[PDB]
């Protein structure tokens, strides 16, 4: 009976029924987004009322709507018509991506471009990409997708090995018309194939790898109740799933002695943008907002035991809605398991004669998603010592282009004539903090060097300083690896036995942030990506760092708008938004299929406990 | 057979015999250091000539000597008398450490200080620490150790919980004289115990941890031949061990098709310093050069199966010399095993319909050492994809002091009246590079942001630049996390199929470097720690960033002196010295025994291969 339980197939069917009966789901309507709403602040009087938020698109050109329904009472709470030219277009529908290639196939301009290159239209695949907002005034209020071509020689061929450069088209997916076809010139289409399962490319497979058996004879140490409530080594939390954000962690708490202490109320990856840095007009508009425009949860893979998740695995099979309101289960879309994590603590003391060693372990909650050529893994980790960590694993096939004769300052060569445009993968982790409760504050901590002189005669001293972020106007921070900068979230009203506010310290990897020019469209639409840490006052309607309707929005939505309210964040209900990502200059080793690369962050207790919280761990 | 084989008990006994025969090892002599020398460059010597280098101390006060012997020919190659006041004292002898507490127990000044604090001398343990170089003229040319007191209430009590602040003594361990006893005032001695095995403190042990079984039914995938030659998933290398550096990796190479391609000739942690940042006269001289002053290898722990190393483990038991030249085995001092490392590569392609997933693995070579209250683990990893990584794991018990009543800017409070002075753990990895051979060069690579305008009208473009370090004077570099700075080691004479020099990219964690004032004794003695990367031209006698004799040695040797030669490093036999470490502001969670914290670095192939090197990994 938990308010955080996963949505059932029936609940989705109920939403569909409610919408249909209300006359909001006619033949031309499509569900672009559907997700359950989290309980509002308080809920003292559990008025069990499951509500769902829905974005309804209209393939007839009619205005879309944002609808909130109660499946508990079978009613429509609200239905507001949207003006997309102002607030943004709805997420792209899976069915719209498909129309791009089909439409271009009958367009004379597109056919002429292919004919000049001697490419069989039946062999040309088109990657349907988001459009963004640039200089095309005629696109305002219109639902546009831009297409890039790749040649697939046969059904099992990897089209990514054969990009068709110098060609790009724009399509209005509603009116179903090709608005523009741009041909800047012919580029040779890379000839080598990139079929990583072809013996001629892989060569003889290795026979040197001996098996590694990972098993748990007595089962896992974690328990799963209520379908998604996890309890493991003092940790307590609920594993949620949203079609937009994917796996979402709720009510992360730690059992300290006789009481369950909250740490984080809600943790999620609220946005993930992939901006490309190739100035060619063929791709200079390319920016993927995987979470906001595509909805990462929708493309979560069904994970295979022994392949994707090894060991004693417990799966969750979340249900999402299709474009018509029908429930669709993502079988084994979420993996949950614990794993050994080496030494936790060790000391061999000469004086006491006591030799002490203890092993560490971590709870893993993950899912993997595939969008076009991209495949990303999202992993959340909980450690015995109270550490919380997130890790993104990037793999898949690199997005390609032709490699210009004479070289390039924005593209790397992967194979003869095959290029890989430079780009970044930037994430935003939204952490609704709850350190021992909702009264929290954030301090920026920097190492402080000291000068040799009075009070420091030997010049060996060093210290640190903490600065409280009191208002949102001063809560947009940047990293400073040189000074070991971190951010501490504490509760000024909850102190440890040493009379110090309890807290958790966020450790960033300090990777580069958004590189685009400050005046670019992407810098405006993905402003969150330009700074490492943002702190806002909690608000029900502030869910994503990029706003609710990211697709083709002019910019400034999300964090920049929230921060502008300049609210008090010193000892209040606050939310931390951490930006982190990878800057990718593709290497030859990333082709034909990319070995995993990673990025993330972690938070460690900082005076949260009265002493080490793992003294009760037994000897293994 | 192999000139890179581990030293045998017989070789050590032979060195002892050769030294004795030469009249260099009488009863007053002690072996402060003994290690096998790596073979010289080029196939000079026909067969293999095994040579050992020894530092010989004299307990009567006579000048020590540095000697090189040929165990093969039974001859002394060179023997030079050392002027320690100039070039440095020899490493501390394990036998000198116990001298301190013993001598102080009968010193009137020390006894009076203890009586003023109402402490029973029989219960006062003394931590004998390296002295460094400061303003004490009488210490020049003498072997000094400085002692700090801790109370041990009973046999199995953790003395670290009871520091005796305001007191420190200096001792000449050769003449066995207490040179000075400094008492700055009585501080309350923390009363709470820190016994982590006491149920009173641990509380009932957890019974919630279910077993995790990791086994290999068909045995490990790596082979060990010649006692220390490893072959694993295309990797080839020799695992060496030196009493000073600990585990050293030799001839790291990768089998690419029909060629064994070298990558790194020698990899080791050439120095490790732990500088303290508390300006109190009681500890302002505290700087542990664990590698250079103590010799970390001799303190390597015997690792227990199922506790320290889990899974199918293969052990090496290196042999070192004791103070008299007798061989001593460190049973199971080195652990070797392979472990699963999640997903290696994955992609589910819509167009081809092919779903591909491969798992990763890594080879682990490690050892753990204990020096006083510190316990550090050194781990080297080799990955299927060609990545090489190092990781240091810090644990043990934090060094304590009293926590001043009025607070402190250089000490954190762990318990009532118990403090933990701020400090750093800084390592120097010496990487004698051999990317496809010895003709190498290093380039510093920075991300390059571009301004919106002609050629970049949308302001989305970004690039990078590479600067070749051509001479040693230009090869002392600092990190720049903000610009994603990395360093690439390439071979300008060996190109991949795309006509680009093959290389490897070094990725640093970009943690803060040495914080001490540049004019401090420690900034001069640990000069290498003030910069992130140094590149030198290979030289037989340039082994450590701090020189051969670190104990009580001022600046003048090491990296700063090597770089002065300003040698050509553009396409030559070069060595990369990477500084990396942790800055520790102790938390309450670090008490009474510290949970592991880590730091390290890694190198990934950068155009070294012609495509991904893991296409031949099976699905299994
Ligand atoms: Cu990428
Ligand atoms: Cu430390």
């Amino acid at each position: 009976a938990s308010p955080f339980r996963l949505a059932s197939a029936g609940e989705i069917s109920e939403v569909q029924g409610i919408l249909r009966t209300a006359g909001l789901l006619g033949p031309e309507k499509r569900i672009a987004y559907l997700g359950v709403l989290d309980p509002a602040r308080g809920a003292g009087s559990e008025a069990e009322d499951r509500r769902f938020r829905v974005f309804i698109h209209d393939v007839s050109g009619a205005r879309p709507q944002e609808v909130t329904v109660s499946v508990t009472n079978g009613t429509v709470i609200s239905a507001v018509e949207l003006d997309t030219a102002a607030t943004g277009e709805l997420p792209v529908l899976e069915e719209e991506f498909e129309v791009v290639e089909q439409l271009l196939a009958t367009d004379e301009r597109w056919l002429k471009a292919l004919a000049a290159r001697n490419l069989d239209v039946s062999k040309v695949r088109v990657a349907p990409l988001s459009a963004g907002v640039f200089e095309y005034a005629e696109e305002r209020g219109r639902r546009i997708l831009r297409g890039l071509a790749f040649v697939q020689d046969f059904p099992e061929d990897s089209a990514w090995a054969h990009p068709v450069d110098g060609l790009v088209a724009y399509v209005d997916v509603v009116s179903k018309e090709v608005t523009r076809v741009i041909d800047t010139g012919v580029f040779p289409v890379p000839a080598e194939h990139g079929n990583y399962t072809d013996p001629e490319l892989t060569g003889p497979l290795r026979t040197t790898q001996k098996p590694i058996s990972i098993t748990q004879p007595e089962g896992p140490s974690f328990t799963v109740t209520g379908g998604n409530h996890i309890e493991w080594e003092k940790w307590s939390l609920d594993v949620g799933f949203d079609v937009r954000e994917g796996v979402v962690l709720h009510n992360i708490a730690f059992r300290d002695g006789d009481r369950l202490r909250p740490i984080i109320n809600r943790a999620s990856i609220a946005e993930m943008v992939v901006p490309y840095g190739d100035p060619s007009p063929i791709r200079s508009w390319q920016n993927y907002f995987k979470t906001g425009e595509y909805l990462v949860g929708q493309y979560a893979n069904s994970l295979e035991l022994g392949c994707d998740c090894l060991g004693d695995i417990t799966y969750l099979s979340p249900v999402i809605s299709d474009a018509f309101g029908n429930p669709r289960e993502i079988r084994n879309g979420i993996c949950m398991h614990e794993e050994d994590w080496g030494i936790l603590a060790k000391h061999s003391d000469l004086w006491s004669g006591i030799n002490y060693t203890r092993r560490n372990r971590r709870m893993v909650i993950s899912f993997f998603t595939t969008i076009g050529n991209y495949d990303y893994g999202f992993y959340w980790y909980l450690y015995l010592d109270g550490t919380i960590e997130f890790e993104a694993k990037a793999t898949g096939v690199v997005f390609t282009s032709a490699f210009p004769e004479g070289g390039s300052d924005n593209i790397s060569q992967l194979a003869p004539g095959l290029g890989a445009p430079f780009h970044q993968h930037i994430f935003s982790a939204r952490l609704d903090m709850a350190i021992d409760g909702f009264t929290n504050r954030v301090e920026e901590e920097d190492v402080v060097r000291q000068t040799m002189g009075p009070g420091n005669e030997r010049g060996n001293a060093f210290s640190r300083k903490r600065t409280v972020l009191t208002r949102e106007s001063e809560a947009v921070r940047e990293a400073d690896a040189r000074t070991g900068r971190t951010w501490i979230i504490s509760n000024p009203e909850s102190k440890n036995r040493l009379n110090e506010p309890v807290g958790y310290k966020l450790h960033a990897h300090n990777q580069p942030t958004l590189l685009a020019d400050p005046g670019s469209s992407i810098a405006r639409r993905a402003a969150f990506a330009t700074k490492d840490l943002w702190v806002t006052r909690y608000a029900d309607d502030e869910r994503y760092p990029t706003g609710d309707f990211v697709n083709q929005h002019s910019g400034g939505a999300g964090l920049p708008s929230y921060i502008a309210q300049d609210r008090d964040i010193d000892g209040q209900d606050i939310v931390v938004w951490h930006t982190f990502g990878l800057t990718h200059f593709p290497r030859v080793e990333d082709w034909p299929i990319m070995p995993v690369d990673t990025v993330g962050f972690k938070l460690r207790p900082e005076g949260f406990f009265d002493r080490s919280p793992v003294l009760d761990v037994p000897a293994n």
